[PDB]
């Protein structure tokens, strides 16, 4: 079998991208943000505490012919960005873009914290890391992407999300169409949960590429590109008036400046992010300084890179017996 399902930002600066989910029966359609840094898929329900929903669309189990509670599980989420969610579980029918898995755990918030609240635009979390990071206790839980992989024609997801544009998450296939050149594979680390792999350098603009080995994860989750200091420093030392601001929190940049582009290695490939990728647009409305798509990864523990270095590729995940990651250009 095979899925494809068309992912869309949710605003103007790509800040997250949300994709169609049918869950239950009859399906009630949810808009996901597909996260290849966590491993539960949690939503929004008529469980929610309810001021916590403001806007979005809700699950209602006692709706779903087929929903079943899972006895005595319950769940709790810390994301790295400070926000939080937490519920009981239900196993129920779930599609994405024609792939359906039947008992899928569908974590059902009982509680969100206020940045989930405030983003009338995400209706909850499909993880695509690994199972082994699955916070459903007593009994840890599988991913979509776990539960499907032996039905698909091949153990792989795709993630190809657009700049200012819509994209697409394929599950079971590569389509050949999406990408230019070849696809480079990079070997990937899952000891820690995570998609991680090892980037074998980067180059500022038009500058000479520099080798250096800079482990990270890739998290469709995770808005930004965080680097090492030493890296970031020297990209934003290409822009004229860039300085790294306390009080905003990272860089920030004059509304004005042409970005340099930012090169990343992966093997002997090259994925080049277009400047106009790394602007975040105004600190605050009607500001003319500016909020970096590339930050310090200082005080995370792990590079990250995130959708401003994957929306430059068409990105495979491959979960084979021994997972892979392979970028293309596009
Ligand atoms: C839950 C994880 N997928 C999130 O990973 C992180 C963690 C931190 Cl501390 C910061 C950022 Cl931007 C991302
Ligand atoms: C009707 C078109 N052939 C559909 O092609 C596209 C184009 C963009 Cl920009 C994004 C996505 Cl998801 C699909």
């Amino acid at each position: 079998s095979t899925g494809s399902a068309t992912t869309t930002p949710i605003d103007s600066l790509d800040d997250a991208y949300i994709t169609p989910v049918q869950i239950g029966t009859p399906a009630q359609t949810l808009n996901l943000d597909f996260d290849t840094g966590s491993s539960d898929l949690w939503v929004f329900s008529s469980e929610t505490t309810a001021s916590e929903v403001d806007g979005q669309t809700i699950y209602t189990p006692s709706k779903s012919t087929t929903a079943k509670l899972l006895s005595g599980a319950t769940w709790s989420i810390s994301y790295g960005d400070g926000s939080s969610s937490s519920g009981d579980v239900y196993t129920d029918t779930v599609s994405v873009g024609g792939l359906t898995v039947t008992g899928q755990a569908v974590e059902s918030a009982k509680k969100v914290s206020s940045s989930f609240t405030e983003d009338s635009t995400i209706d909850g979390l499909l993880g695509l890391a690994f199972s082994t990071l699955n916070t459903v206790s007593p009994t840890q839980q599988k991913t979509f992407f776990d539960n499907a992989k032996a039905s698909l024609d091949s153990p792989v997801f795709t993630a190809d999300l657009g700049y200012h544009a819509p994209g697409t998450y394929n599950f079971g296939f590569i389509d050949t169409t999406a990408y230019t050149g070849s696809i480079t594979y990079t070997a990937v680390s899952t000891k820690q949960g995570f998609w991680e792999w090892t980037s074998t350098g980067y180059a500022v603009g038009s500058g000479t590429f520099k080798s250096t080995s800079i482990d990270g994860i890739a998290d469709t989750g995770t808005t930004l590109l965080y680097l090492p200091a030493t890296v970031v420093s020297a990209y934003w030392a290409q822009v004229s008036g860039a300085k790294s601001s306390s009080s905003v929190g990272g860089y920030v940049f004059p509304c004005s400046a042409t970005l340099p582009s930012f090169t990343f290695g992966v093997g002997s490939a090259r994925i080049v992010i277009p400047g106009d990728y790394i602007d975040f647009g105004p600190i605050s409305t009607g500001s003319s300084s500016c909020f970096g798509g590339i930050q310090s990864s200082a005080g995370i523990g792990i590079n990250i890179f995130g959708d401003v270095a994957l929306k430059a590729a068409f990105v495979v995940f491959n979960g084979a017996t021994t997972p892979t990651l392979g970028f293309a250009s596009k």
